[PDB]
């Protein structure tokens, strides 16, 4: 089952998370602008690498490295060998390990792409305040999520939006569409509001959504330079 | 003529200088799935060329529906209603040359400000925004999408050099019209988030959210109670 979702992955991610291709190349250009020289980047919940690639395919400094980390050691294993298919200047450190436990040291830019409702939701606070206190001045985090909504109503259309995007995009083609279906329903998720007030909470000076599409989005948030 | 310019390369400019503008036009003719009702009509506030036009009405499934179609702009009329009869559909189109601060809401099921409120000045906005929520049939939906301000000037910035960026990556600059239209899109004033759900609660929506945001440009759907008077 891990080996069987590491291999879906892609496919499951792109039928079943609207916006995400969109995310991964908006992540990339806030790299181009944010990855400074001789720093790190951190990709919390990395999966396959596809936020470290796009970040990495868009650092042209000298001197930097990503860090990628996920606790599933069939996304780690496959993480690597495609993180090597790749030629950069950019080296990657593909770490086995809970997010919960890394230090974050020296980083221009973090990146929780679809990660944090995957933390008890009392665990939140924590990785989130630790990750500002890593990052350097004017550095950088991204925080794409699946939100729940507290008026009902938005939060059933835009349910029944997501329902309607999975049907166009065949999900129901896939195996693993059942089980993942059920993990969505057991899934803790949050409002934009509860992100904004936990980022605030953490110390960051700014915070926005940057995408958004149905249930679906990403906040960045930014420390002071 | 530069009315008929821009009219011209209307598909390539907006596509190149509107991040998520077709993902919002396909989310358009989604929520139209759902909630263009039989015997109702939608408005496309602003239509330009058809493009929410024509999506609506790919997406009405449903009998004895019609579609009022609104721009000032003679060159965006003349091509949209060619633009239009080129296509086969059920639902007919009304394609009107006149003024959305005169024109009447009659039983709309659905109305689209699709990059269009902020043409208006800031105080006639309101006025609109009021009389769309008054002509809407309880259960409708009004889009909403616009260039938005911040009220945080830090990200402001941010998603201002976004989208240059964006821009760059397109070849915006190619375009010969592209000058003279990125000047006149510094004239006309754009607002936050808050302004938008602010205007949207006084005019009368029980509910209202961002439904899609590309760095600084988005789409807000507000909903008309079911039960509303
Ligand atoms: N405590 C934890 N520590 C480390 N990893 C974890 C933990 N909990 C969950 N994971 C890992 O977080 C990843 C979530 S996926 C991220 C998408 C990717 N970012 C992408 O941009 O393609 C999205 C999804 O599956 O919805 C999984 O690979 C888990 O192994
Ligand atoms: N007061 C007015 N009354 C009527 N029309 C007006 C008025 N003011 C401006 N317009 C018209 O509003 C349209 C704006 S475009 C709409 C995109 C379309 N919805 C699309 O989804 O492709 C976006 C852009 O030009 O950036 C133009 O066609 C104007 O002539």
């Amino acid at each position: 089952f891990d080996e069987r979702v590491a291999e879906v992955f892609p496919d499951m991610i792109q039928r079943s998370v609207p916006g995400y291709s969109n995310i991964i190349s908006m992540i990339g250009m806030l790299a181009e602008r944010f990855v400074q020289p001789g720093t790190q980047v951190y990709d919390l919940g990395c999966s396959l690498g596809a936020a470290t690639l796009s970040v990495r395919r868009n650092i042209h400094h000298d001197n930097c490295k990503i860090i990628a980390i996920d606790n599933s050691p069939a996304m780690i294993e496959r993480c690597r060998h495609h993180i090597d298919a790749y030629k950069a200047p950019t080296p990657v450190d593909v770490i086995e390990g809970d997010i919960r436990d890394i230090a974050i040291e020296n980083a221009s830019m973090v990146v929780l792409n679809f990660t944090l409702q995957f933390l008890e939701p009392s665990e939140r606070q924590a990785l989130l305040d630790k990750i500002y206190q890593g990052l350097n001045p004017g550095g950088a985090l991204v925080l794409s999520e699946k939100f729940s909504f507290e008026d009902a109503k938005v939060g059933e259309l835009l349910f029944n939006m997501h329902h309607d995007f999975k049907r166009a995009n065949g999900y129901s083609e896939l195996e693993i569409s059942q089980k993942r279906s059920m993990l969505e329903n057991v899934m803790l998720t949050d409002s934009v509001e509860t992100h904004k007030a936990r980022l605030h909470n953490a110390g960051f000076e700014h915070s926005e959504l940057w995408f958004q599409c149905f249930n679906f989005g990403s906040l960045v948030a930014l420390k002071a330079e």
